[PDB]
């Protein structure tokens, strides 16, 4: 694998005005893991799912107040929102990043964007209780 770097010495927002937002399917776990890749395998996919209308800057914070808001039992404080991207190679997964409710952590900010996220791919969040 080649690899690139740059000096350290930026990303940038969407006019979510004047575009029109993308279509998310995102599927949902409670059992500690992310849905398998056989569960998207041969045309099929999953039962537990969600749709959101978002924008390529969408952030897991923003992401995750969204799953909050349907699912209540989600809002307890502690509670773990991790994040991974299903893509056509069948599919496949990369786990992106993780956010808790009630906490500020380091992946809050990360965008779909930033994770090479592109249009048709599905969102896999793995939800588990809090500590």
């Amino acid at each position: 694998e080649s690899r690139v770097t740059q000096e350290e010495i930026p990303e940038k927002p969407i006019d979510r005005e004047k575009t029109c937002p993308l279509l998310l399917r995102v599927f949902t776990t409670n059992n500690g893991r992310h849905h398998r890749m056989d569960e998207f395998s041969r045309g099929n996919v999953p039962s537990s799912e969600l749709q959101i209308y978002t924008w390529m800057d969408a952030t897991l914070k923003e992401l995750t107040s969204l799953v909050k808001e349907v699912y209540p039992e989600a809002r307890k404080k502690g509670t773990h929102f991790n994040f991974a991207i299903v893509f056509m190679d069948g599919y496949r997964v990369k786990e992106i990043g993780s956010t808790m409710s009630g906490r500020k952590g380091t992946d809050d900010s990360m965008t779909l964007q930033s994770q090479k996220f592109q249009i048709g791919d599905y969102l896999d969040i793995a939800i588990t209780p809090p500590n």
